[PDB]
């Protein structure tokens, strides 16, 4: 069995209910959707036989015959349409609801329980009608929001999330020791694009990334996808040709909910711009991350298609203490600052050193009580953010689901999105993103997404910090280790001697 790092999923293992990378790395082993992604994020037909559109509005999707879930029930057009309707319907409160927003009839469900734009034709064909041309519709159909579900899921979704049944390359060993590990074995029914080259996976849920690194060194862990900052000056000596580094489509942000004291309206906008000017991204990237973080130049990631590091208005992400103080003073003229600025973080993923450095920078530049506030587990941390119980700023960050800049902005900054943790609402931004999605070409779409980012430079909904250089290490027992475009191991292709 290949031993790899992970963490406890904050939510049950329902694809439309999963918006985080701890649940996501598990769900993506268990299901197969219309398309699958290879290690560079390129989609290929998987469960779909064909996807046809002449107008880029009406899609006819034909399903390959003979696919089944591990409970023996068939994968059909109904398996997709029922899952997608389940995801879109507001009554089911699914975190991935916004991924269905381009489909005609989404507005009715987000008395109707189904989207008029989704129509089953027969067991192996269905049609999708979009409200408009949507540039990353085809590309998105490998994402977990679009996975199919078995008939038994809809009879009891809570039971399903504790014990999911899928159609993908792996299945749960039967498996999930809460806060300890989850065990997966190959699915013998699966004959798709991602056939496993190993006899199973064990995701170990480390309390401490320093422990995970010790386990890698001793051969008690096969793959470690996050070298902790404590090891970034020693890993190359320690692992040699058994560690690989490279840009990944992953970013980090400092999120300050607009509902906190002194952080709403114009006062909050000026304060966020001040915080951004009070952080020296190049200095933290050099000294805390040993060069394995690249300063943010926008709200997405430098390795994505269409990324531009020279957008007009990007100077809001430059270190400028004089500007930071001037902005903070203008905010204080609306309402005088009081109290503490606390940055909450999950301590299990090695964020301590950077959050300490950012708090210290804010305290020293602005002359305020800024501190770091650790929490022990990602799952607890994310739960606090989602139910809005959290009463401070907090770290956040996005791991791309598919290589599309629009995918790094729509889930976080549109009014209705489930991953909009701060309560940012700017209808002008939502409209600019819809314009980008409707562009006649990819080049024009990238230009319009970058035009839409000018609104984000003005409002600073969150503070973009940096993008990732992934560093992944592995044991002498495994080979064929490829790191994907979003920094994860290519799990199905890991071979164990």
């Amino acid at each position: 069995v290949v031993l790899v790092n992970g963490g406890e999923p904050p939510n049950p293992l329902i694809p439309t209910g999963t918006n985080d990378s701890n649940g996501g790395r598990i769900i993506d082993r268990l299901f197969a959707g219309l398309m699958s992604y290879d290690a560079v994020g390129k989609p290929s037909l998987e469960v779909a036989q064909s996807i046809e559109s002449a107008d880029n509005v009406n899609y006819r999707i034909t399903v390959k015959p003979g696919w089944k879930f591990t409970d023996g029930s068939p994968v059909t057009a109904h398996s997709f349409v029922d899952a997608w309707n389940y995801g879109a319907l507001s009554t089911n409160a699914q975190l991935q609801q916004h991924f269905f927003s381009p489909i005609e009839g989404f507005d009715d469900v987000a008395s109707r329980t189904t989207m008029s734009g989704l129509r089953v034709v027969n067991d192996l064909e269905f049609t999708v009608r979009l409200k408009a041309p949507t540039i990353d519709f085809t590309l998105r159909l490998g994402h977990s929001s679009f996975y199919p579900l078995p008939d038994s899921a809809f009879r009891d979704m809570a039971a399903f999330g504790r014990n999911p049944i899928g159609n993908g390359p792996y299945k749960l060993a039967d498996a999930w020791e809460h806060n300890v590990r989850i065990d997966l074995v190959p699915n013998p029914d699966y004959h798709g694009n991602r056939k496993p080259r190993n006899k199973g996976l064990r995701f170990e849920f480390y309390a401490n990334l320093d422990t995970a690194y010790a386990d890698l060194l001793s051969g008690n862990l096969d793959v470690l996808d996050t070298i902790p900052p404590s090891a970034l000056t020693v890993y190359q000596r320690d692992l040699g040709d058994h560690a690989t580094s490279g840009p990944a489509a992953i970013n980090q942000t400092l999120d300050t909910p607009l509902r906190l004291p002194h952080f709403g309206g114009e006062e909050g906008r000026l304060r966020r711009l001040a915080l951004s000017a009070a952080i020296n991204r190049p200095q933290i990237c050099q000294q805390i991350f040993a060069g394995t973080r690249s300063p943010a130049r926008d709200f997405t990631a430098r390795s994505l298609p269409g990324f531009d590091p020279n957008l007009p208005g990007n100077e809001v992400l430059d270190y400028d203490p004089q500007r930071a103080r001037r902005l903070w003073a203008q905010a204080d003229a609306i309402s005088p600052w009081s109290g503490r600025y606390a940055i909450a973080y999950n301590a299990d993923a090695g964020h301590r050193d950077w959050v300490d450095a950012v708090a210290n920078s804010i305290k020293n530049v602005l002359g305020i009580d800024a501190v770091a506030a650790p929490q022990p587990t990602f799952a607890g941390f994310r739960t606090q953010i989602t139910n809005r119980a959290i009463d401070s700023a907090f770290r956040a960050g996005w791991r791309g689901d598919y290589p599309s800049m629009i995918e790094f902005l729509a889930p976080l900054f549109t009014a209705g999105a489930g991953s909009n943790d701060v309560g940012y609402i700017n209808p002008e931004f939502d409209a600019a993103l819809a314009a980008a999605e409707a562009a006649p070409t990819l080049t024009e779409s990238h230009e319009l997404v970058n035009d839409a980012q000018r609104i984000l430079f003005h409002d600073m909904p969150v503070v973009p910090l940096w993008d990732y250089i992934s560093v992944v290490g592995w044991s002498s027992q495994v080979s064929n280790v490829t790191v994907t475009w979003n920094g994860l191991p290519d799990y199905e292709n890991i071979v164990k001697a």
